[PDB]
């Protein structure tokens, strides 16, 4: 049992909600939270900015630090940082960007970083400002995604599609 609440099942692991990922996060102190990252962790907008926000900016400052020292992310994989007053961890996972031109087919190795978590809350990877279908991101989720995930999702009209349309 934990203490995610309101979400439909939507396979034997598979969680989807209705909610703003920044809010839920500081309701349910999750062990993982997940963001929506770039190789660079550049916290500007979408997920990230909203997150980074959140935290008055003390995900970007551990972020710069954290480059300074390793150099970018790949696109598809992930770092394990804090999740400051969000979460206990923030897995930053870095799903390809349609607008860079990056291959969607780096979108299942991305979901494969949820893999090394036992529970974690995540939104749609590569969708929002990362262009792409967030239909297909909810069904390589699915298919790539072994370990228990609650998926949030800002748009209620996006949610309503999500779940309508879900073989
Ligand atoms: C981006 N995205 C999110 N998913 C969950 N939580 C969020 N919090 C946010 C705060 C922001 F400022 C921007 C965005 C989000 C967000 C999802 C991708 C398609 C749009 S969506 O919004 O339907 C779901």
């Amino acid at each position: 049992v934990n203490s995610f609440s309101g979400y439909l099942k939507l396979t034997d692991n598979v969680y989807i909600k209705n909610a703003d990922i920044v809010e839920e996060a500081k309701k349910v102190k999750p062990t993982v939270v997940v963001n929506a990252a770039n190789v660079y962790l550049k916290h500007g907008g979408g997920v990230a900015g909203a997150l980074n926000k959140a935290t008055n900016n003390a995900m970007q400052v551990e972020s710069d630090d954290y480059i300074a020292t390793n150099g970018p992310l790949k696109v598809g994989g992930s770092c394990v940082l804090s999740g400051h007053n969000l979460a206990k961890h923030c897995l930053h996972v870095v799903g390809p960007n349609v607008n860079k031109g990056e291959d969607i087919q780096l979108l299942k190795s991305a979901y494969e970083n949820f893999n090394q978590h036992e529970v974690l809350l995540a939104p749609l990877l590569s969708a929002g400002i990362f262009g792409a279908d967030p239909i297909h991101s909810l069904r390589v989720c699915v298919d790539t995604v072994r370990t228990n995930v609650y998926l949030a999702v800002f748009d209620k009209n996006l949610y309503d599609k999500l779940v309508s349309s879900f073989l």
